[PDB]
């Protein structure tokens, strides 16, 4: 819990469903300096009761650090609450398979499946569950370096295309649906930021799943790595695969990955990625 007075939004970043996201700058009490931060302010007005939910979950899932999730680093109280986090260049990993949609290798789709499901794992082995999983909610770090963002914010404030189907007709979400969530988000990096099912109203979506109609696999995409996706979006959660499971395949997959995926020009920067490291 921060003072609003040490935070000033300067730029729009995006939004999401519950709130506008801001470059802003932080200027500590007593200093010039202005230290580039990430808030979100809230769209609506939320209770004392409320901030402080979100400030013990936050605690607890950031007791311990993971390289691959976003921590909440502060909270200022006003009207409408601001989140505060670690500024992600990069943004997110949804906007930048589009922006380098004729430049991304096998190997950097390959490994981004892997942190993401370590990410993910994390969350599982701490019994949390995320309940929003999407590649717009993956941030981009480093190209090489992706950490969840937006956790656990569902549950305390819908996105039908990317749920299971329990928690669609039941509100039921558990880490088989995130496992679900994590397979559509595979789908959207894989197809380079395509809608999934695009065209198709949200209120179909449940019935297409019950009849076994699912998202086609992208013309990149061994039937190897198709066939982890279509597990990942089985009626019966417990047949779906486990995040460390995920973790083991796609790294099995990054360590050969051409094997994997067909990427136009795949076999054609070092100091690029030795300066990001010492940065
Ligand atoms: C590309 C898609 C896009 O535009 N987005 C907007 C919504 C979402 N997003 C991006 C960012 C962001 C962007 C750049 N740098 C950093 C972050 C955020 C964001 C911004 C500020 C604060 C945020 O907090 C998320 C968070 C993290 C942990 C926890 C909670 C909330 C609540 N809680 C209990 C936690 O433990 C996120 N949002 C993509």
């Amino acid at each position: 819990i921060l003072k609003e007075t040490e935070f000033k939004k300067i730029k729009v970043l995006g939004s999401g469903a519950f709130g506008t996201v801001y470059k802003g700058l932080w200027i500590p009490e007593g200093e010039k300096v202005k230290i580039p931060v990430a808030i979100k302010e809230l769209r609506e007005a939320t209770s004392p009761k409320a901030n402080k939910e979100i400030l013990d979950e936050a605690y607890v899932m950031a007791s311990v650090d993971n390289p691959h999730v976003c921590r909440l680093l502060g909270i200022c109280l006003t009207s409408t609450v601001q989140l505060i986090t670690q500024l992600m260049p990069f943004g997110c990993l949804l906007d930048y398979v589009r922006e380098h949609k004729d430049n991304i290798g096998s190997q950097y789709l390959l490994n981004w499946c892997v942190q993401i499901a370590k990410g993910m794992n994390y969350l599982e082995d701490r019994r949390l569950v995320h309940r929003d999983l999407a590649a717009r909610n993956v941030l981009v770090k480093t190209p090489q370096h992706v950490k969840i963002t937006d956790f656990g914010l569902a549950k305390l404030l819908v996105p039908i295309k990317w749920m299971a189907l329990e928690s669609i007709l039941h509100r039921i979400y558990t880490h088989q649906s995130d496992v679900w969530s994590y397979g559509v988000t595979v789908w959207e990096l894989m197809t380079f930021g395509s809608k999934p099912y695009d065209g198709i109203p949200a209120s179909e979506i449940s019935s297409i799943l019950e009849k076994g109609e699912r998202l086609p696999q992208p013309p990149i995409c061994t039937i190897d790595v198709y066939m982890i996706m279509r597990k990942c979006w089985m009626i019966d959660a417990d047949s779906r695969p486990k995040f460390r499971e995920l973790i083991i395949e796609f790294s099995k997959m990054a360590r050969d990955p051409q094997r994997y995926l067909v990427i136009q020009g795949d076999e054609r920067s070092p100091t690029d990625s030795n300066f990001y490291r010492a940065l």
